[PDB]
């Protein structure tokens, strides 16, 4: 049988395991954090994400789609919230297929792990890796005391996140070609209790956003009606908008309490614990990186968070690291060997893994705004008009990302047609009555080829 060692039992690294160890392979999954199905007497986790229809995808070649669902909470639309205004659904799409889910991070991983077990592979917790040695085809990993101990390996699957060991230890050998982007938003978790989300009306099947233009929060539903909170904002104020709201300022939960009283006053009252919530959980920071390199030779290869680390903004870092993780067991299963398998997985998702880069960057805009322009307003009612005329030609680019398959670039480029069109059929027209929408129609014919079997 083939072996394989993966670093990382996460999201991707979990999924990738269970479809090489049901496929054949011998699966060695090595995990720095302990295994979060051994119940210990510590508070319960309580980060979610969105699962969309790339992950959901994944989890159903998988077999575990069902199981998870279960367990996740269906989100319709965004409800907007600013101060005073009463809040209205803006619906994803045209019915509850299209959706996505909110499902509980530690769950998702529960459920990933047993599956990968189900399929007969060896997860091995407590155990991070140190570095790689390529030569001698040896790991070097150690618990959190650091002492370290070796194994060897055959192919090496770096899913082990952001801050990727594998990766780092990949730049002895090759030349990655990392651009790291910073991004000067931090994060912060907070939660909204199920007695709040009841007394405050809160929909409990929506996903929540309180825009304020550089920053904002968000919050995303439980089971138990709870909301996990999450505020961005500046960790720092740019030199020159400088005494502009930052993390900063927020020097404990008292600071962060008036900062919510003053710039989120509706949101502030449902927030019990956000003093303590602010002093203990730690502010996290985004980033986009890319990397020309992904692989070396046949011996390693990155995928997921390691590969393409991404803003948040567009909910796909985890539904497009499933995805990467279905595209490597397939060409790993398949190909005439881990060499030409690494290289084509790389060169298919890559095109991919930059796009949805690019289109998570683009999308804090839209999320952060509190007043969407005329302009923006009309432009959104005509293409609405296309998609009912064109179904197969003028698709959003949200519901291409959120709820197709298409590959990343794809949306993105089609994306760009349907903006351009939008954009000067809208110039110099208040309302849709003086738009020539068959002309409209003639250019989406004309420059949007038809796509069929998409849902
Ligand atoms: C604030 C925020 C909100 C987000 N919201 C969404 C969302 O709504 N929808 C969505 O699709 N995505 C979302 N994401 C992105 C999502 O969290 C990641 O893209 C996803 O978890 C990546 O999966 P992965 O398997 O590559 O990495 P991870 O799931 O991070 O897993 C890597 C695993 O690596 C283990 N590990 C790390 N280093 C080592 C080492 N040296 N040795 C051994 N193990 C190691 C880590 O402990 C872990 O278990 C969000 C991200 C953030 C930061
Ligand atoms: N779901 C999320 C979860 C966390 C962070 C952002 C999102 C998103 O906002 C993606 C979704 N389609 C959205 O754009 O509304």
């Amino acid at each position: 049988a083939r072996q394989v060692t993966i670093i990382g039992a996460g999201l991707a690294g979990t999924l990738v395991a269970r479809l090489l160890a049901r496929n054949g392979w011998q699966v060695n999954l090595f995990e720095r954090r302990p295994d979060p199905r051994i119940e210990t007497g510590a508070r319960g986790r309580s980060i979610n994400l969105a699962l969309a229809e790339r992950g959901a995808h994944a989890l159903r070649l998988a077999g575990l789609e069902r199981e998870v669902l279960a367990e996740a909470v269906m989100m319709r639309g965004r409800m907007v919230h600013v101060p005073g205004t009463p809040p209205n659904l803006q619906p994803y799409g045209r019915d509850d297929s299209e959706v996505i889910w909110s499902i509980n991070r530690d769950r998702l991983n529960r459920i990933l792990l047993d599956g990968a077990e189900a399929a007969g592979a060896s997860i091995h917790f407590n155990l991070g890796l140190d570095s790689v040695d390529f030569a001698r085809q040896r790991l070097t990993l150690s618990n959190v005391s650091g002492e370290r101990l070796e194994k060897r390996f055959h192919l090496l699957i770096g899913a082990d996140g952001c801050n990727s060991a594998v990766r780092q230890a990949m730049a002895s050998v090759v030349d990655l070609g990392e651009h790291l982007e910073t991004q000067p938003h931090g994060y912060k978790e907070l939660q909204i209790t199920p007695e709040a989300s009841a007394q405050f009306n809160l929909e409990p099947n929506a996903l929540h956003i309180w825009p304020h233009g550089d920053y904002m929060c968000i919050a995303l539903p439980n089971l138990d009606r709870s909301f996990t909170v999450t505020l961005f904002l500046h960790h720092q104020s740019p030199a020159a908008q400088p005494a502009s709201p930052c993390f900063a300022q927020l020097v404990d939960g008292h600071a962060a309490r008036r900062f919510f009283q003053r710039q989120f006053p509706d949101l502030s009252p449902m927030l019990d614990s956000l003093e303590q919530d602010f002093e203990h959980h730690p502010t996290g920071k985004l980033a986009t990186l890319r990397l020309t390199t992904w692989h070396v030779g046949g011996q390693a290869v990155l995928l997921g968070d390691a590969a393409h680390p991404m803003v948040p903004f567009h909910g796909q870092g985890m539904n497009c690291a499933l995805e990467d993780a279905v595209a490597l067991a397939e060409h790993l299963q398949s190909a005439a060997d881990n060499a030409s398998a690494l290289a084509a997985f790389t060169a298919q998702r890559q095109p991919d893994a930059l796009a949805i880069q690019a289109m998570a960057l683009e999308n804090y805009v839209e999320m952060s705004s509190k007043v969407a322009s005329p302009t923006y307003l009309l432009e959104r009612e005509l293409g609405q008009i296309m998609a009912q005329r064109q179904p197969t030609r003028f698709i959003p680019r949200y519901s291409m990302v959120t709820f197709s398959r298409l590959p990343y670039a794809q949306a993105m480029a089609r994306g760009q047609i349907q903006e351009q069109l939008l954009k000067f059929a809208v110039a110099n027209h208040s309302d849709l009555t003086s738009i020539n929408l068959d002309a409209v129609e003639h250019e989406v014919t004309r420059c949007l080829p038809p796509l069929s079997h998409l849902c």
